[PDB]
Protein backbone atom coordinates (compact mmCIF):
# COMPACT_ATOMS: atom_id res chain seq x y z
CA UNK A 1 0.00 0.00 0.00
CA UNK A 2 2.56 2.64 1.01
CA UNK A 3 5.11 2.44 -1.77
CA UNK A 4 7.97 3.16 -3.42
CA UNK A 5 8.06 3.94 -7.27
CA UNK A 6 11.57 1.77 -8.31
CA UNK A 7 13.73 3.63 -11.38
CA UNK A 8 11.87 0.91 -13.66
CA UNK A 9 8.63 2.22 -12.82
CA UNK A 10 7.62 -1.07 -10.47
CA UNK A 11 6.30 -0.22 -7.38
CA UNK A 12 7.53 -1.66 -3.65
CA UNK A 13 5.80 -2.09 -0.02
CA UNK A 14 7.98 -0.02 2.06
CA UNK A 15 7.44 -2.83 4.55
CA UNK A 16 8.85 -6.04 4.10
CA UNK A 17 8.21 -9.21 5.72
CA UNK A 18 11.50 -11.67 6.21
CA UNK A 19 11.12 -15.15 5.86
CA UNK A 20 14.72 -16.50 7.07
CA UNK A 21 14.91 -18.80 10.06
CA UNK A 22 17.90 -20.91 11.24
CA UNK A 23 17.75 -23.98 10.14
CA UNK A 24 16.20 -25.59 13.58
CA UNK A 25 6.62 -25.32 7.60
CA UNK A 26 6.82 -22.85 10.63
CA UNK A 27 7.61 -20.63 7.06
CA UNK A 28 4.67 -21.27 5.50
CA UNK A 29 2.11 -20.69 9.02
CA UNK A 30 3.71 -17.34 9.70
CA UNK A 31 3.90 -16.06 5.84
CA UNK A 32 0.10 -16.66 5.63
CA UNK A 33 -0.38 -15.07 9.44
CA UNK A 34 2.05 -11.91 7.62
CA UNK A 35 -0.05 -11.30 4.74
CA UNK A 36 -3.42 -11.76 6.75
CA UNK A 37 -1.70 -8.65 9.28
CA UNK A 38 -0.94 -6.51 5.75
CA UNK A 39 2.15 -7.54 4.80
CA UNK A 40 2.13 -7.38 0.72
CA UNK A 41 5.83 -7.53 0.58
CA UNK A 42 7.87 -11.02 1.06
CA UNK A 43 11.61 -11.81 1.20
CA UNK A 44 13.22 -14.74 0.58
CA UNK A 45 15.63 -16.82 -1.28
CA UNK A 46 17.56 -19.83 -2.63
CA UNK A 47 19.61 -19.63 0.76
CA UNK A 48 16.91 -19.79 2.96
CA UNK A 49 15.73 -23.15 1.84
CA UNK A 50 11.99 -21.87 2.24
CA UNK A 51 10.84 -20.68 -0.89
CA UNK A 52 8.52 -24.00 -1.63
CA UNK A 53 6.25 -23.13 2.24
CA UNK A 54 7.03 -19.00 1.52
CA UNK A 55 5.69 -19.33 -2.24
CA UNK A 56 2.82 -22.17 -0.98
CA UNK A 57 1.52 -19.41 1.72
CA UNK A 58 1.82 -16.81 -1.07
CA UNK A 59 -0.45 -18.41 -3.82
CA UNK A 60 -2.96 -19.98 -0.87
CA UNK A 61 -3.70 -16.29 0.61
CA UNK A 62 -4.15 -15.58 -3.30
CA UNK A 63 -6.44 -18.97 -3.77
CA UNK A 64 -8.75 -17.75 -0.78
CA UNK A 65 -9.46 -14.38 -2.18
CA UNK A 66 -7.00 -12.56 0.63
CA UNK A 67 -4.60 -10.91 -2.37
CA UNK A 68 -4.52 -10.77 -6.17
CA UNK A 69 -1.20 -12.08 -7.31
CA UNK A 70 -0.67 -7.54 -8.23
CA UNK A 71 -0.95 -6.90 -5.05
CA UNK A 72 1.61 -9.41 -3.68
CA UNK A 73 5.47 -7.89 -3.72
CA UNK A 74 7.75 -10.94 -4.14
CA UNK A 75 11.59 -11.34 -3.74
CA UNK A 76 14.13 -13.87 -4.44
CA UNK A 77 17.97 -13.84 -4.79
CA UNK A 78 20.14 -15.65 -7.05
CA UNK A 79 23.08 -17.50 -4.65
CA UNK A 80 26.14 -16.84 -4.55
CA UNK A 81 27.54 -20.38 -6.30
CA UNK A 82 24.94 -19.43 -9.05
CA UNK A 83 26.88 -16.01 -10.65
CA UNK A 84 28.39 -17.89 -13.48
CA UNK A 85 26.12 -16.45 -16.24
CA UNK A 86 25.18 -19.41 -17.71
CA UNK A 87 23.65 -20.14 -13.81
CA UNK A 88 21.52 -17.59 -13.42
CA UNK A 89 18.23 -18.24 -15.69
CA UNK A 90 18.38 -22.02 -14.59
CA UNK A 91 18.87 -20.54 -10.80
CA UNK A 92 15.58 -18.23 -11.33
CA UNK A 93 13.49 -20.63 -13.07
CA UNK A 94 14.13 -23.56 -10.32
CA UNK A 95 13.26 -20.69 -7.50
CA UNK A 96 9.58 -19.92 -9.42
CA UNK A 97 9.45 -23.86 -9.94
CA UNK A 98 10.32 -24.19 -6.01
CA UNK A 99 7.62 -21.26 -5.24
CA UNK A 100 5.14 -22.18 -8.17
CA UNK A 101 4.60 -18.84 -9.24
CA UNK A 102 5.40 -17.36 -12.97
CA UNK A 103 7.87 -14.39 -12.28
CA UNK A 104 9.08 -12.60 -8.83
CA UNK A 105 8.67 -9.36 -8.12
CA UNK A 106 12.28 -8.99 -7.66
CA UNK A 107 14.89 -10.76 -8.12
CA UNK A 108 18.60 -9.99 -6.50
CA UNK A 109 22.37 -10.82 -6.43
CA UNK A 110 21.70 -12.01 -2.63
CA UNK A 111 26.11 -10.98 -2.21
CA UNK A 112 28.87 -9.62 -4.09
CA UNK A 113 31.42 -12.13 -2.65
CA UNK A 114 31.11 -15.09 -5.68
CA UNK A 115 31.62 -18.50 -4.67
CA UNK A 116 32.73 -21.96 -6.35
CA UNK A 117 30.05 -23.35 -8.00
CA UNK A 118 28.36 -26.89 -6.65
CA UNK A 119 26.05 -28.12 -4.03
CA UNK A 120 27.53 -26.70 -1.23
CA UNK A 121 26.21 -23.07 -0.28
CA UNK A 122 29.25 -22.21 1.32
CA UNK A 123 31.99 -24.56 0.28
CA UNK A 124 34.73 -23.78 2.88
CA UNK A 125 38.69 -24.73 2.41
CA UNK A 126 40.50 -26.19 5.80
CA UNK A 127 40.94 -22.82 7.33
CA UNK A 128 37.16 -22.29 7.43
CA UNK A 129 37.47 -19.28 4.95
CA UNK A 130 34.98 -19.36 1.89
CA UNK A 131 36.17 -21.17 -1.51
CA UNK A 132 35.59 -17.79 -3.54
CA UNK A 133 35.17 -17.46 -7.96
CA UNK A 134 36.41 -15.43 -9.79
CA UNK A 135 33.34 -14.46 -12.03
CA UNK A 136 33.09 -11.06 -13.45
CA UNK A 137 29.86 -9.55 -11.57
CA UNK A 138 29.13 -7.35 -14.45
CA UNK A 139 28.43 -10.64 -16.39
CA UNK A 140 26.33 -12.09 -13.63
CA UNK A 141 24.11 -8.40 -14.05
CA UNK A 142 24.02 -9.07 -17.57
CA UNK A 143 22.81 -12.62 -16.81
CA UNK A 144 20.27 -10.76 -14.74
CA UNK A 145 18.94 -8.28 -17.40
CA UNK A 146 18.58 -11.35 -19.67
CA UNK A 147 16.17 -12.44 -16.53
CA UNK A 148 13.89 -9.18 -16.76
CA UNK A 149 13.42 -9.26 -20.27
CA UNK A 150 12.58 -12.70 -20.64
CA UNK A 151 9.47 -11.47 -17.91
CA UNK A 152 10.81 -13.94 -15.03
CA UNK A 153 11.32 -11.00 -12.70
CA UNK A 154 9.29 -7.39 -12.76
CA UNK A 155 12.88 -5.82 -11.62
CA UNK A 156 16.18 -6.80 -10.50
CA UNK A 157 18.77 -5.44 -7.85
CA UNK A 158 21.44 -6.49 -5.61
CA UNK A 159 22.53 -7.13 -1.92
CA UNK A 160 25.10 -6.50 0.08
CA UNK A 161 26.82 -4.49 -1.88
CA UNK A 162 29.18 -1.64 -1.02
CA UNK A 163 29.37 2.12 -3.29
CA UNK A 164 32.28 0.52 -5.12
CA UNK A 165 30.40 -2.29 -5.76
CA UNK A 166 27.52 -0.44 -6.73
CA UNK A 167 29.67 1.59 -9.41
CA UNK A 168 31.20 -1.47 -10.86
CA UNK A 169 27.45 -1.66 -12.27
CA UNK A 170 26.41 1.58 -12.64
CA UNK A 171 29.83 2.59 -14.65
CA UNK A 172 29.23 -1.18 -17.30
CA UNK A 173 29.16 -0.45 -21.00
CA UNK A 174 26.17 -1.32 -22.09
CA UNK A 175 24.47 -1.35 -18.96
CA UNK A 176 20.62 -1.95 -19.77
CA UNK A 177 19.23 -1.68 -16.52
CA UNK A 178 20.06 0.04 -12.78
CA UNK A 179 19.44 -2.10 -10.09
CA UNK A 180 15.98 -0.71 -8.26
CA UNK A 181 17.59 -1.76 -5.05
CA UNK A 182 20.20 -2.47 -2.62
CA UNK A 183 19.25 -4.69 0.15
CA UNK A 184 22.06 -4.26 2.89
CA UNK A 185 22.28 -4.67 7.16
CA UNK A 186 20.59 -1.88 8.29
CA UNK A 187 19.50 -0.61 12.06
CA UNK A 188 20.23 2.07 14.56
CA UNK A 189 23.70 0.79 15.55
CA UNK A 190 24.72 0.62 11.55
CA UNK A 191 22.61 3.32 9.38
CA UNK A 192 24.71 3.12 6.28
CA UNK A 193 24.14 6.95 5.93
CA UNK A 194 26.50 7.66 3.71
CA UNK A 195 25.96 4.51 1.70
CA UNK A 196 22.06 5.94 1.80
CA UNK A 197 23.03 9.56 0.40
CA UNK A 198 25.04 7.52 -2.43
CA UNK A 199 21.72 4.86 -3.05
CA UNK A 200 19.36 8.15 -3.06
CA UNK A 201 21.70 9.91 -5.21
CA UNK A 202 21.27 7.21 -7.96
CA UNK A 203 18.00 6.49 -7.90
CA UNK A 204 18.54 3.13 -6.12
CA UNK A 205 16.64 2.15 -3.36
CA UNK A 206 18.25 0.68 0.15
CA UNK A 207 16.21 -1.90 1.63
CA UNK A 208 17.33 -2.88 5.14
CA UNK A 209 17.81 -6.28 6.46
CA UNK A 210 18.36 -6.86 10.45
CA UNK A 211 16.54 -3.97 10.92
CA UNK A 212 15.54 -5.21 14.11
CA UNK A 213 18.59 -6.14 15.36
CA UNK A 214 19.20 -10.00 13.37
CA UNK A 215 18.42 -13.07 15.02
CA UNK A 216 22.00 -13.22 16.33
CA UNK A 217 22.91 -16.48 14.91
CA UNK A 218 25.66 -18.28 16.66
CA UNK A 219 27.38 -18.85 13.56
CA UNK A 220 27.99 -15.69 12.69
CA UNK A 221 27.70 -12.93 15.25
CA UNK A 222 29.65 -12.08 17.83
CA UNK A 223 28.00 -12.80 20.82
CA UNK A 224 29.65 -10.08 22.62
CA UNK A 225 27.69 -7.76 20.23
CA UNK A 226 24.70 -5.54 22.34
CA UNK A 227 21.49 -6.28 21.69
CA UNK A 228 19.90 -3.66 19.23
CA UNK A 229 16.58 -3.53 20.98
CA UNK A 230 17.75 -3.24 24.46
CA UNK A 231 19.83 0.12 23.15
CA UNK A 232 18.23 2.76 26.34
CA UNK A 233 17.54 5.16 23.72
CA UNK A 234 15.03 3.26 21.13
CA UNK A 235 13.35 1.93 24.76
CA UNK A 236 13.07 5.28 25.71
CA UNK A 237 11.72 6.33 22.20
CA UNK A 238 8.91 3.48 22.63
CA UNK A 239 8.28 4.64 26.12
CA UNK A 240 7.64 8.37 24.93
CA UNK A 241 5.40 7.12 21.78
CA UNK A 242 3.59 4.39 23.93
CA UNK A 243 4.89 1.99 20.95
CA UNK A 244 7.73 -0.56 21.54
CA UNK A 245 11.62 -0.45 20.26
CA UNK A 246 10.81 -2.73 17.31
CA UNK A 247 8.57 -0.12 16.32
CA UNK A 248 10.52 2.72 16.93
CA UNK A 249 13.57 0.68 15.03
CA UNK A 250 10.75 0.24 11.83
CA UNK A 251 9.74 3.92 11.91
CA UNK A 252 13.30 5.17 11.79
CA UNK A 253 14.22 3.59 8.31
CA UNK A 254 10.51 4.36 7.20
CA UNK A 255 11.37 8.53 8.03
CA UNK A 256 14.07 7.95 6.03
CA UNK A 257 13.24 6.92 2.72
CA UNK A 258 14.63 3.47 3.75
CA UNK A 259 12.36 0.58 2.86
CA UNK A 260 12.40 -1.95 6.00
CA UNK A 261 12.26 -5.84 6.56
CA UNK A 262 11.02 -7.21 9.60
CA UNK A 263 11.29 -11.32 10.17
CA UNK A 264 9.27 -12.08 13.01
CA UNK A 265 7.85 -15.84 13.60
CA UNK A 266 5.57 -15.20 16.39
CA UNK A 267 1.63 -14.02 15.64
CA UNK A 268 1.47 -10.95 18.38
CA UNK A 269 4.85 -9.70 16.91
CA UNK A 270 3.64 -9.97 13.34
CA UNK A 271 0.65 -7.93 13.93
CA UNK A 272 2.39 -5.56 16.52
CA UNK A 273 5.03 -4.84 13.27
CA UNK A 274 2.47 -3.39 10.85
CA UNK A 275 1.69 -0.60 13.55
CA UNK A 276 4.98 0.99 11.96
CA UNK A 277 2.63 3.40 10.00
CA UNK A 278 0.62 4.57 12.70
CA UNK A 279 2.87 6.78 14.38
CA UNK A 280 5.66 9.32 13.22
CA UNK A 281 8.78 9.84 15.07
CA UNK A 282 10.07 14.01 15.74
CA UNK A 283 13.17 16.04 14.16
CA UNK A 284 14.23 15.77 17.33
CA UNK A 285 13.70 11.75 17.67
CA UNK A 286 15.39 11.10 14.43
CA UNK A 287 18.45 12.88 14.94
CA UNK A 288 18.49 11.34 18.73
CA UNK A 289 18.27 7.49 16.95
CA UNK A 290 21.01 9.17 14.10
CA UNK A 291 23.72 9.56 17.09
CA UNK A 292 23.06 5.63 18.14
CA UNK A 293 25.32 4.40 14.95
CA UNK A 294 28.20 2.14 16.14
CA UNK A 295 28.75 1.17 12.28
CA UNK A 296 27.86 -2.30 13.97
CA UNK A 297 27.92 -5.53 11.36
CA UNK A 298 25.86 -7.94 13.17
CA UNK A 299 27.10 -10.71 10.14
CA UNK A 300 30.44 -10.86 11.65
CA UNK A 301 32.25 -14.00 11.11
CA UNK A 302 36.08 -14.75 9.19
CA UNK A 303 34.60 -16.96 7.04
CA UNK A 304 32.78 -14.16 4.43
CA UNK A 305 35.14 -11.80 6.34
CA UNK A 306 38.07 -13.70 4.39
CA UNK A 307 36.45 -12.92 0.65
CA UNK A 308 38.12 -10.63 -1.25
CA UNK A 309 35.08 -9.16 -2.40
CA UNK A 310 33.79 -8.55 1.20
CA UNK A 311 31.99 -5.25 1.44
CA UNK A 312 32.78 -4.30 4.93
CA UNK A 313 36.78 -3.35 3.85
CA UNK A 314 35.42 -0.46 2.62
CA UNK A 315 34.70 2.88 4.26
CA UNK A 316 31.21 2.18 2.59
N1 LIG B 1 20.15 -10.01 1.92
C1 LIG B 1 20.81 -10.56 2.94
O1 LIG B 1 21.99 -10.90 2.96
C2 LIG B 1 19.96 -10.72 4.20
C3 LIG B 1 20.60 -10.96 5.45
C4 LIG B 1 19.83 -11.09 6.64
C5 LIG B 1 18.44 -11.01 6.58
N2 LIG B 1 17.82 -10.81 5.32
C6 LIG B 1 16.36 -10.74 5.22
O2 LIG B 1 15.81 -9.80 6.19
C7 LIG B 1 14.92 -10.50 7.07
C8 LIG B 1 14.99 -9.90 8.46
O3 LIG B 1 16.37 -9.84 8.83
P1 LIG B 1 16.76 -10.64 10.18
O4 LIG B 1 16.34 -12.00 10.01
O5 LIG B 1 18.18 -10.35 10.43
O6 LIG B 1 15.82 -10.21 11.34
P2 LIG B 1 15.22 -8.90 12.01
O7 LIG B 1 14.16 -8.51 11.09
O8 LIG B 1 16.27 -7.91 12.50
O9 LIG B 1 14.62 -9.57 13.28
C9 LIG B 1 15.30 -9.94 14.47
C10 LIG B 1 14.40 -10.61 15.49
O10 LIG B 1 13.48 -9.59 15.92
C11 LIG B 1 12.33 -10.24 16.51
N3 LIG B 1 11.19 -9.36 16.41
C12 LIG B 1 10.40 -9.09 15.33
N4 LIG B 1 9.47 -8.19 15.69
C13 LIG B 1 9.69 -7.91 16.97
C14 LIG B 1 9.00 -7.07 17.79
N5 LIG B 1 7.97 -6.36 17.38
N6 LIG B 1 9.40 -6.94 19.10
C15 LIG B 1 10.45 -7.64 19.53
N7 LIG B 1 11.12 -8.48 18.74
C16 LIG B 1 10.75 -8.63 17.44
C17 LIG B 1 12.22 -11.55 15.71
O11 LIG B 1 12.07 -12.61 16.68
P3 LIG B 1 10.67 -13.48 16.73
O12 LIG B 1 10.72 -14.23 15.41
O13 LIG B 1 10.70 -14.28 17.97
O14 LIG B 1 9.57 -12.45 16.78
C18 LIG B 1 13.50 -11.69 14.90
O15 LIG B 1 14.17 -12.94 15.06
C19 LIG B 1 15.44 -11.96 6.97
O16 LIG B 1 14.41 -12.88 7.39
C20 LIG B 1 15.67 -12.05 5.43
O17 LIG B 1 14.38 -12.08 4.74
C21 LIG B 1 18.56 -10.66 4.13
C1 LIG C 1 24.61 -15.11 6.39
C2 LIG C 1 25.79 -15.53 5.48
C3 LIG C 1 25.18 -16.64 4.52
C4 LIG C 1 25.62 -18.12 4.58
C5 LIG C 1 26.73 -18.46 5.56
O1 LIG C 1 27.16 -19.60 5.66
C6 LIG C 1 27.31 -17.37 6.37
C7 LIG C 1 26.93 -16.10 6.40
C8 LIG C 1 27.60 -15.10 7.36
C9 LIG C 1 28.04 -13.82 6.70
C10 LIG C 1 26.98 -13.16 5.69
C11 LIG C 1 26.46 -14.30 4.66
C12 LIG C 1 25.43 -13.61 3.61
C13 LIG C 1 26.39 -12.59 2.93
C14 LIG C 1 26.68 -11.40 3.96
C15 LIG C 1 25.32 -10.89 4.53
C16 LIG C 1 27.42 -10.17 3.49
O2 LIG C 1 27.40 -9.66 2.37
C17 LIG C 1 28.31 -9.72 4.73
C18 LIG C 1 28.01 -10.78 5.85
C19 LIG C 1 27.63 -11.93 4.92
Amino acid sequence: QQCVKLNDGHFMPVLGFGTYAPPESKALEVTKLAIEAGFRHIDSAHLYNNEEQVGLAIRSKIADGSVKREDIFYTSKLWSTFHRPELVRPALENSLKKAQLDYVDLYLIHSPMSLKPGEELSPTDENGKVIFDIVDLCTTWEAMEKCKDAGLAKSIGVSNFNRRQLEMILNKPGLKYKPVCNQVECHPYFNRSKLLDFCKSKDIVLVAYSALGSQRDKRWVDPNSPVLLEDPVLCALAKKHKRTPALIALRYQLQRGVVVLAKSYNEQRIRQNVQVFEFQLTAEDMKAIDGLDRNLHYFNSDSFASHPNYPYSDEY
